[PDB]
Formats: structure tokens, sequence, C-alpha cells
RNA sequence: UCAGAUCAAGAGGUAAUGAUUAAUAGAAGCAGUUUGGGGGCAUUAGUAUUACGACGCGAGAGGUGAAAUUCUUGGACCGU
């Protein structure tokens, strides 16, 4: 009896996008994001907001029933922060903890053999 | 003839018969073995960032000190 998911967390900074699909990704189920639950625009970040919309997903992903599930963390890495933020994996703590079978954690940002030119300028952010 | 001098000697014979070193200077070579993101021209690969095409999804998303500008005639963001 195994049934296996794609969590697909895009655990950027300012969001936390959990957002589980089948496993080819081409059809998606319960599009729930950290944005959806809370709205004032800074406590989006929070490890609180991956808290509970993580496991938001895993009811609905018991209305179709599927046991087993795989895991995507995303930085979200281009030519930018390339680690995964604050709310990252304590919305992987919310999935195990919520009667979830998880074995495949992977960091599936990609990384550029080199990148074409960030923001900011040379001296980027001054203050 | 001596010819003050001055050109060339019967040249085949008698002279140790004549070219210093090779610079922990340089240059050039090599049956030389290589070595280096050195320069030129072709060839070719890598993910990424876009921009679009399909398809799923559903109301958010960018961003920031907090913001707003901005992107959603929902089909965006996201996943592919």
């Amino acid at each position: 009896e195994i049934v296996f998911g794609v969590a697909h967390i895009y655990a950027s900074f300012n969001d936390t996008f959990v957002h589980v699909t089948d496993l080819s990704g081409r059809e998606t189920i319960a599009r729930v994001t950290g944005g959806m639950k809370v709205k004032a625009d800074r406590d989006e970040a929070s490890p609180y907001a991956a808290m509970l919309a993580a496991q938001d997903v895993a009811e609905k992903c018991k209305t179709l029933g599927i046991t087993a599930l795989h895991i995507k963390l995303r930085a979200t890495g281009g030519n930018k922060t390339k680690t995964p933020g604050p709310g990252a994996q304590s919305a992987l703590r919310a999935l195990a903890r919520s009667s979830m079978k998880i074995g495949r954690i992977e960091d599936v940002t990609p990384i550029p053999s080199d990148s074409t030119r960030r923001k900011g300028g040379r001296r980027g952010r001054r203050l």
C-alpha cells in the first residue's frame, strides 16, 4: 500500500508554497500557500504560517487518499538567495506530525552555471 | 753597367704558416620531453534568467523597515 505525492515546498522568503501534486506534477492538488491564511504582508515569511498551511494540505490529500508523498524544497535561488527561508521545514514537521509517511527529501532548487546579471548594480542594496 | 729611388720577384720553396676564451652574458637550435583561465579562428556543452505554447489548480502574487507603485477581462503566482 504505497501511493505517492510530491509536496513541492517552494520555501521562499516572504511566502511559502505548499503545493502538493501528483507524481508527474502535471496535476495539482490543494494549492495552499502560506499567503492565503494570514494577511499582514510580513508574517507570511513566518514558520507558523508554514506550520498551519502545510497540514492544511494534509486533509485535502486525504480527500483523494494518498498516504505517502515526497518533498521538494526550493530556495528560491536562480541568480538569488539559493537557500530556503525561515518557514522552510517547519512545514516538514507540520506534515509528518499530521499522519503522513514521508520518505523523499530533496533540494530541487536549481543552480546556474553562471548568472546573467542580478539586481542591484555593483554596490547593491545601500541601506 | 752602378742604375739614389721605384713596380713586380724565376711563384713551385725554406718559415710549429695564421681562427684566444666559450661568460652561473646573449642569441639561435634540438632525435628534445613537456607545461600554462596566454592570443586567434571554428566547433560545442551547461544549468539558469526571461518570453511565449499546452495542462492542472484556484486567489492571490511581486516586493519592503512598513509600504505602495506593479502583476491577476479571474486561468496569475505555482506546478509541469
